[PDB]
């Protein structure tokens, strides 16, 4: 399965699956600084999964570690934010990510192993 290019669709249609997910919600748009004022203070790399889609459809990014990377930071983010372990928005930010990361391998997977395949010679 050596095809350079099929992360590109596989992250799009991951992205879809968690659109459809209640656990999104939070992380669909940017945070609100009029609701959470102290918000910047503490982050200094905001991060949303329209912002991740748009930069997929924009074609800025190389490779599926880039996206990986970039949807880290949206559960970096919410650890880092969150008052309490047992908070609402962060609950969900943990049950989103072990969705993520379930589906995400595959993708990183068949990647490499495709790079690998056409360094091969
Ligand atoms: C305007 C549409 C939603 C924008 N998002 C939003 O407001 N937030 C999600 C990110 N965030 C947290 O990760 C977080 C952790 C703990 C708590 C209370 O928040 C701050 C809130």
């Amino acid at each position: 399965s050596y095809d350079i290019q099929a992360w590109k669709k596989q992250c799009e249609e991951l992205l879809n699956l968690i659109f459809q997910c209640e656990d999104s919600e939070p992380f669909r748009q940017p945070v609100d600084l009029l609701e959470y004022p102290d918000y910047r203070d503490i982050i200094d790399t905001p991060m949303d999964f329209a912002t991740v889609r748009e930069t997929l459809e924009a074609g800025n990014y190389e490779s599926p570690m880039e996206l990986c990377k970039d949807v880290r930071l949206i559960f970096s983010n919410s650890k880092a934010y969150t008052p309490s372990k047992r908070s609402r928005i962060y609950s969900m930010s943990l049950r989103l990510s072990a969705f993520f990361e379930e589906h995400i391998s595959s993708v990183l997977s068949d990647y490499k192993s495709a790079l690998r395949f056409h360094k091969r010679n």
